[PDB]
């Protein structure tokens, strides 16, 4: 109900209180509690304080991280160390005798999102033997293993497939590990992942084709090839994947400080609240000597809206400033590896405001054509009479396309068919528009007309017009 | 010789006498002996009276069926029961101390034919995992198992392939049944069917490709996929399948009553006699309240000439009235399931005459191109001299089409090549025309010009212009 | 250094002395020492005198062959017999206490070359199940087994692949012969051949694809299919294969007689010396009654420059007369089978001069495109806003081409991609030209302009304009 919304704010308020409470535990300056990198330090400290082999990506039961401080002049890094069980202690009292890890996960989503915005992860994509071409499909691949079910929501088709192929490989040529106890422990790990990916697919032929891949005990090369095929297909006939807007702990923090009652107001990760919130919020970042603060700003705003693989046009359109392609950006990662000191770096306010707001979908657009097409298509002569013998020249020759020696042959062909139908400008979401921020409900949807300025669409593509 | 023709009439006369003799055994009215549904009742009673596990599709050694009677008013159904050995008794005395089952089979052909005209058997085609697209190829699929060798003549390519795939399946994932005794009993069942289908194929590359499919003990997915490929191919490069004209027992019956001496005159199922015969013959049918007698007429005439998958143009052209597409017909099946009573139904004369007659082929048209094309096609530079390096851009790229990881790769490619060559209006049977019914021999062939009226070709296709 | 050149002449001079020394051992007329067929008799006598199961393609430790003699009138054949160890004896004394088989091999190269010029070896290409289409790739297939490493240099891609498939076959369905001792003796025979062929390939994707073929103990149908695919690909994206100019022993012979000091002057099989040499040399051949001496001349000149698969244009261009297609030639083989007597045949001077000379490459032209193309190519909607969803329609659909159920799928696709890029007139060797024979070094390269006369390119192709 609005149950769903009051329990979402429950857990966001969770973060807020926590962060705030934490912020004095380090006596961090007011101004320093807003600094993004100090926030990430903290977030990944709570997660570092709750895992063992999952969640968060010379050591006891402690956990530290670089913490920055502007002191009588420049910035400096004071990496610290805290007791997990001491941090564990807070979270709970800030969440009322519970931990309701839903909070924990929310954060570790934001991190991924942020990452999907930052790191063009081609190098890993080849090792799997799939195509670097496929960034758009790799959502939340930086997601830790065993990551929350509602975290598997985020993962894109490409993210998932990879992971599976990764097991098939450990299976095909490495010690046959569906052979007994583990044979079932890590066969179900597999069986379920296929359905989850099966779950995300739009067309039925794709789903129909995921089954064949799952019904193969001791699966191998044919199966891994099938999965890449399936992965490619997802570029057009696209997968329905979630997109949640998740902010740095500090935003939620200052929000709570300024007096927001999140359990009163409720929250949704797909609605207005995240935009509203970003509008009224200041968050600083450090910037490397030769970097562009504006571009840092873009990077984070993108991250904040899981926007990494969105048509740059719409992104720029909602944003109110041109959102720029990845290789043209004048920035590296938000986080600062301990090499570069911090004598060089200055800090800066990040520009995270938007002109419009829009609703985050869990969809993939449209993808279909015909129910089962049952027509006869050709002729069988009965009589000895001179005449041509008709046949559907085109639909017949298309039937032989993508044919294969395996049981996915005509399922592949079907995709190829359905794929060929499509065109780069079949409209989707027809009707649904953006919103003025005053418009709190959905008064006026604004559909945008896109013989516009940018004209270029992909964040991780290649040049043609610059900046 | 005309031996072949005098022994064909021997067995048709067979039917005629029988039917007649049978007709008084039920004292069926004169008018009632002509009714088609009463004829089918009888036909399938003789077959019901001769099988055990083949031929014909609360019970002793008997056999009955719905028999209809117009009584002092409307029609009514008087389903009966007879002793097989009593029916068995007649057939033989009507065939002179023999049964010469050639008769038996002839009938069970007509039934199939009739069925190929009536039932769009898509639902079954999917279960096999082949394409509903493929009606034209499904001739005599309604044919019972173990059906006569000269009944396997009728079967189309699609009918056959299905049947095989059906065994391969019972083989791949169901108890390995080529493993010993049955291992050979039902491996030869298989080995022979491939050759029979191999037999029907036109091109050599197809035949060449059937072999590879047969030479595989314990055959599976690759083989079943190969067979569908082969099945598709048969839509264009088409299979040579028989087409025999086979009438209801009653036609042959009244013919004999009216004094035809079939052994004197002889018969052929591919010549004039069937048309001649249909011309001079009346056969009534019952018709459901909201049905079109004309359309019933068409359905049966089609059935009577194995015309179900013929270009509607030629069919309409021979017929003398427009033969209409299947979904546009205002009728259901000829047979009446016992649900609908017969108080509603009236009967009607069926219009089975034709304007012209034509010769029934066992061919599939033309299909070929080149003997083995041996040319060099590219260049290997010997010298360091600046210049382009020639090559057959098109014939090379075509070579990579339909390539496969299996031993049918370039055999597939070859088909794909030969298939692509073809065009929906390569003329076939060049020269052979239709005939005026007076023209008893082959005086004047009439080749038809087909920028005509209908313009639409397939009986089981989809709309564009209606009725 | 010029070490490389002084040791090449060492071994050519080898041949020369030998031949000469041999020529008096038969007291062969001066005029008869120049006759080509008598030279081949001798060459294959030395090789016949040095092998057991390799090198050279009712008998003791002897070796003879048809030797021809013009006697007081016509020509006649005096087939002889010599002791291997007697011939063995000479070669060595003519090569100074060594045999330096490098000579032996040089000859057995010329023979192959000659053969590649003469015999359109389609009949064998089918038996392997590869395409007759593929002459251009079959260099030195007539090469004996175990033929010298620097003889494997000559072999083209097609020659090689065949040989492998030939083992795979003896492997797939014939007694599993990688199973133990031989299991490794003739598995390494295999492993090495893949690398040698791998070695010859231009693109990396091809090489990358040869590996997968090699990493398969007990390899079969999938592998043999992979190799043909690879073979086809070599028609466009062509293989780097050596081309050495190797003359009949007699040329080298008369050269030495006339006083050339080959160890003084040095030799190269890729430079000017072979042309220079051919210019100043007379060599006679016998000609069958209905044959064209000019065409015999062409055949041998082609053979002499490993030119059999060269663009006829360049060949004619260097040659100075039109080099004619194979089926249009008015000659059969150089060698005379003992059936046809020699009463009919006359002899003739062969026209082996050239207008220009050019440098023999070991290259295959150009073949490439892009380093790893890493771009994003499509979009994943984040927001519910009405708009089309962009994607690279063409580069995506091309990705599904040549897909396969095997681990070479996208390696195949990659080739298909790279192959499609190409065009029959991408120039290669850009800059490198021919040479006037006076021009001893590389003063003036002559790049030829080829809107010329012939316009037809392949030696073993099919008609369009004749002679």
């Amino acid at each position: 109900a609005t149950e769903i919304r009051a329990s979402v704010g429950r857990m966001v308020g969770g973060i807020g209180r926590f962060y705030i409470q934490m912020c004095t535990e380090l006596k961090l300056s007011d101004q320093e509690g807003r600094l993004i990198q100090n926030s990430i330090t903290i977030e990944r400290m709570v997660l570092s304080a709750f895992d063992e082999r999952r969640n968060r990506y010379k050591d006891p039961k402690k956990t530290g991280g670089p913490i920055y401080r502007r002191r009588d002049g420049k910035w400096v890094r004071e990496l610290i160390l805290y007791d997990k069980e001491e941090i564990r202690r807070i979270w709970r009292q800030a969440n009322n005798g519970e931990d309701a890890t839903a909070g924990l996960t929310h954060m570790m989503i934001w991190h991924s999102n942020l990452n999907d915005a930052t790191y063009q992860r081609t190098r890993a994509l080849v090792r799997t033997g799939m195509d670097p071409r496929m960034c758009s499909l790799m959502q939340g691949s930086t997601l830790p293993r065993r990551s929350g079910a509602a975290g598997a929501a985020i993962k894109g088709v490409g993210t998932m497939v990879m992971e599976l192929i990764r097991m098939i490989k450990r299976g095909i040529n490495d010690r046959n590990f569906w052979r007994g106890e583990n044979g079932r422990r890590t066969r179900i790990a597999y069986e379920r992942m296929c359905n989850i990916l099966k779950g995300k697919f739009q067309t039925a032929a794709q789903k129909a084709m995921m089954d064949q891949v799952r019904e193969s005990r001791n699966p191998g090369n044919a199966e891994i090839e099938d999965l890449i095929f399936l992965a490619r297909s997802a570029l057009i006939l696209r997968g329905s994947i979630a997109h949640k807007s998740c902010l740095p702990a500090c935003v939620y923090g200052l929000a709570v400080a300024s007096g927001y009652d999140f359990e009163r107001e409720g929250y949704s990760l797909v609605g207005i609240d995240p935009f509203r919130l970003l509008q009224n919020s200041q968050v600083f970042s450090l910037i490397r000597p030769n970097e562009n603060p504006a571009h840092k700003s873009q990077l984070v705003w993108m991250a904040c809206h899981s926007a990494a693989f969105e048509d740059l046009r719409v992104s720029s359109f909602i944003r109110g400033t041109r959102v720029i392609p990845r290789g043209q950006l004048s920035t590296r990662g938000v986080q600062i590896a301990s090499n570069e000191n911090v004598e060089a770096m200055d800090s800066s306010t990040l520009e995270l405001r938007s002109r419009y707001w829009a609703i985050r979908t869990r969809s993939g657009g449209n993808t279909n054509q015909q129910r089962a097409s049952a027509g006869q298509i050709s002729v069988q002569p009965t009589f000895s009479v001179q005449r041509n013998l008709p046949f559907e020249r085109a639909t017949i020759m298309a039937a032989f396309k993508g044919n294969t020696e395996g049981r996915t042959s005509d399922m592949r062909t079907e995709i190829i068919r359905m794929m060929e139908s499509a065109r780069p400008e079949d409209v989707s979401f027809q009707g649904r528009g953006v919103f003025e921020l005053s418009d709190e409900k959905a008064t006026n949807p604004i559909v945008p007309s896109f013989d516009m300025s940018n004209e270029g669409s992909y964040f991780f593509g290649d040049n043609a017009e610059e900046y």
